[PDB]
């Protein structure tokens, strides 16, 4: 709890850290993404320094159980499955993906659906690729960042990039030869994992959330 916490001096935060953009290895060997970016603003928030455990993501439960990690901040999902042993943050994140594809043409697919048939840049080992690569006719490119992927549709390479919503957007923005042909696919929701007992560590979290 947060006694515990802050008599250590530092918030442990369990993640695996294989699921950009939320928690990845870095080129350099650092654990980065949305996920980090959290936890180090409630590290912030609470005064401490934060270390980050990485494990299997089928650990992370039994590690917060067996205390060796505070919190789970790591893409996971608020279910009554984990409800049982866990409690969870209010959603912190609302994931999900967009399709973008160039301004100048007609070309504007609402769906992986309709993708197939289509070269589709995304960036290795996140959400986008996962989905669109289930679709053994769509003809998928991938690449280390998202940069690299929208510089391939930028020069006409491929025809869209699957990419979180969010990042598609601020991307978007600043690149007005593209624009976000469909709404928000492959949606969901993640909190932040905390033991039970642990409820004044569950207020503040909480708290913090509304405050960002």
């Amino acid at each position: 709890a947060i006694d515990e916490i802050k008599s250590r001096g530092y918030l442990l935060v369990g993640l695996s850290a294989d699921f950009p953009p939320f928690e990845f290895v870095d080129e350099n060997g650092n654990i980065v993404g949305f996920d980090v970016d959290l936890a180090k603003e409630i590290a912030r928030r609470l005064g401490v320094e934060l270390k980050i455990v990485d494990m299997t993501f089928d650990g992370l439960i039994p590690s917060l159980l067996t205390k060796k990690i505070d919190v789970i901040i790591s893409g996971m999902t608020i279910t009554e499955e984990r409800k049982k042993v866990v409690a969870f943050s209010d959603p912190y994140f609302d994931a999900g993906q967009v399709i973008v594809v160039r301004k100048d043409s007609d070309f504007r697919p609402k769906t992986y659906e309709d993708l197939v048939g289509k070269t589709v840049a995304v960036q290795i080992g996140t959400t986008g690729d996962i989905e669109v690569s289930k679709y053994d006719g769509i003809k998928v490119v991938r690449f280390d960042k998202f940069t690299d992927a929208f510089l391939e549709l930028k020069r006409g390479r491929a025809d869209a990039v699957v990419l979180d919503s969010a990042t598609a957007r601020a991307f978007v923005a600043k690149n007005p030869d593209l624009v976000i042909s469909s709404g928000v696919l492959s949606s969901e929701q993640y909190g932040i994992a905390v033991r039970k007992e642990d409820t004044d560590l569950l207020e503040f979290i909480n708290s913090v959330l509304r405050e960002l």
